[PDB]
């Protein structure tokens, strides 16, 4: 199939309480970066090196 | 194919009543926007940073 | 097309229901905020967000 | 072409539809609003939107 | 041109057909509404609405 | 110039055809409906619409 | 060559000032009236049955 | 034929440098009116009853 | 037919030599104005009580 | 009907074998502009204070 | 959705036809382009431009 | 439609021709100035307009 | 020379006090007529048969 | 000058060309069609129209 | 050498008596006889010698 | 002025030019066609056309 | 001085109520003629040859 | 008065210009051509027109 | 989920063709090229392209 | 069945405090590797021949 990736990354934080899933972009991808994917489906790219997507991530994953 | 976005945001805020879904700009435009799309496939964007698209946000997925 | 369109102009008399298609918003950057209305033989019509038929049209036109 | 073609002047005996090919409304600038009908061979006529004709005709067109 | 043509003179003889080239109706700010025929030399010529010959010049060159 | 040139007589030899430069009718107002062709140094004569050579000049000038 | 008539009556007075030269209609015409010519040599039509008319027409003469 | 008239009437008075000739309007159309004519030949209608229409009529006249 | 008028008044001055002929709107209109057509027919609009467009009205009629 | 506007200005000039007509922007505009038409009917808008828009307007009408 | 997609591996044999629906390319701005085929349940799978056979799929399905 | 399409990414290899349907510019307002192909059956390209390439396909097609 | 004639007659009768001369249209003329000549040289056409112009003839005649 | 001048006899002579000016016809309302010259001197000469020379000056004078 | 009147068109009404002044006869080399009367303000007029109404003008003028 | 004159003799000697002011001919129902000439003094004198110097004084005079 | 003479005849005879005198053309004439006088003194000329000058000459003188 | 006068003697002596008030000529059926003087007191008097007082009074009387 | 799943073992025997709901290709990274299809009960099972009953299986699935 | 196995490594080394447990790919596949497995199951590819990924094998197991 296709594998996906993203070159552009949102800049002001996303809101929490829409956020449904979290992974990482593919080892073969240019650049590394977090997707984030909202109740309804809606992904959207951030950079993993900054603070606020770390805080997130372990949100995310510590439930 | 094409990665849209918008340099231009309305000012009064729109219905709710006619929004079906919601999505991002792109993040390599000058300006980040969100863009709704309502019932009958018509496009309008508008400024995150405003309370009432905010709201509008939140509404949607709750 | 590098061309934005615009109105400056608004309509008086409210026009007829059976023909309106579809409608859209002006660009943000607009000088006058209106709505434009489409026919079913794609005439193009000038109109007033804040009037009331305005508002009754938007929202009987997305009741599909 | 930024002229704004308008009407002061209506027509008094109803056109024969055989001749209408398009109608189109005057702008809202406009200082009285009118309708514009245009003949197979582009030949405009105006007329005034508040008589029943001038509805009957819109209609008429519009559909089909 | 601000100058507005009308008619107050009517043929009497139905005029020959071949010479016509357009037709045009009078403004609505005229005094007797009419219809005006111009030939292929540019001669302009006022003629009768109410008459059967009229109407049936009229949709002659407009349809075919 | 407020004055709306009439005829009330017509000539009775056909006029040659090389000489016409112009013609037209009479006005309506006028008692006796008539044509007026016009020559190459812008003297005009007179003729009767009712007999055949006029008509024939009037078809003959018409075709350029 | 042609017989000028007038069917049309001027409505104001025309200045005296500017005419320079006045003539009648031919008999054969529709409505008699009466035809003033200005100083730059064009005819205008007048009601004879008024007086400032008639009045017009003895101050030329003289 | 056709007898011009005219039912609107120009606001500003018009540059005098470019009239070249005038003739009144017929007397049976509703409104009587002067008709001024440029040097390129654009007629341009104006008011009998207005003083700079009479000053410019005796300009050209006289 | 149609009686046109004009509302919006041009800021720039327009080139003169593709000025080709040059009318004034009509007295039934809301607002008097100047109508010059170009070379190629195209209608532009422009303010009566400026300086330049009764200079061009000067110019093109006066030769 | 509707009254097109500018609000993007474009950088590079348009080739001229494209260049079909031009005209300019209504004067209740936002923004003065030029604005091309090409052999098929695209629409590109152009900066008036430059002078390759004015060499433009000049090729075009002669 | 901010995900732009792209293609890092290459199918080998030649699809066949009668399945393939669409066809598109992957994003400029990845690093490597590549052309992707859509089938007629929606299934994607890529190929390889510089390929002869792709350029032959490339001719054939928009035109005719 | 309140939406302007920009384009951020340049195609690398060249575009077969007998498959180009229209041609466009990015908006004024847009981050990088592009031009936008499309194709038989709607396909839409992005390319880099000082490049040979594109002037070489812009004029050929414009050429019709 | 040109031998004229009057084939149309006026209707009101003129004021005298223009009229200066008078003759008599020739007799191979087709309609016999009275031609009258004012103050100012204008030419007009006049009737035989009614009382007014024999009178103004006969007056004219006489002073 | 509302009197319709006419001429009931001819020359017989013919006249020289140098001196001829003008030239006009007789009114509908006479007796006799005849041709009338007009020299520099603004004298007017009778001629017949069914004589040759008479038609050919006509010709002569009309053209160039 | 001089110029000899004479009448080509004879008038159709007789002429009031109180008005002529003079007659005489056109000369004999004339193309039609005919009879010349003069008005008091000198107008010629043609007439016809073998008719009724001439003669009687012709004698009641010499006594 | 119903007085038609005429002429009916011819002089003999030529006369000289430099008193004639004007010239007209006789008219055409007179026995014998002639030519007048008018004095300063304003007496008229015959001559007969059929010689030069008729034709010589007509032209001198009427050319300047 | 001057001797009148007559060149032309008259046709119709002259009524005879209003012949007052009557004498000869001279005799260095072209052609012998009679002369008459009306009784308002105006001279009428005819031919000798003929039957009726003969009686108004006898006429008048017995 | 139906009177031919004409000339059968000529003077001897110069006339006096001094007293001529008008002059004419004799007519052509006249056996004799002859200048006639008219002096003051209305006297005609008869005269040679081939000798040279004659002449130089005819040219000196009618420009004066 | 960045997993890239793979298969080094087909199937022998032919599979029931009433089971499979979807079907999928292996990465182009992958070992071996292979198919693989997915039941209704949600079981992943490769095969090889190159033999006849996976393509007749392929196009059966695809348009009916 | 499906043997999966791992073509892309990451780049960064991944926080411990979200790995639950780890595993090994197959042998028969073209590229050995660690798969890591996060508190809530998400996967995540690692080379096993770099450190951090031997310290957390070791970390976790002891």
């Amino acid at each position: 199939d296709t594998t996906p990736c993203c070159f552009a990354y949102i800049a002001r934080p996303l809101p929490r309480a829409h956020i449904k899933e979290y992974f990482y972009t593919s080892g073969k991808c240019s650049n590394p970066a977090v997707v984030f994917v909202t109740r309804k489906n809606r992904q959207v790219c951030a950079n993993p090196e900054k603070k606020w997507v770390r805080e997130y991530i372990n949100s995310l994953e510590m439930s």
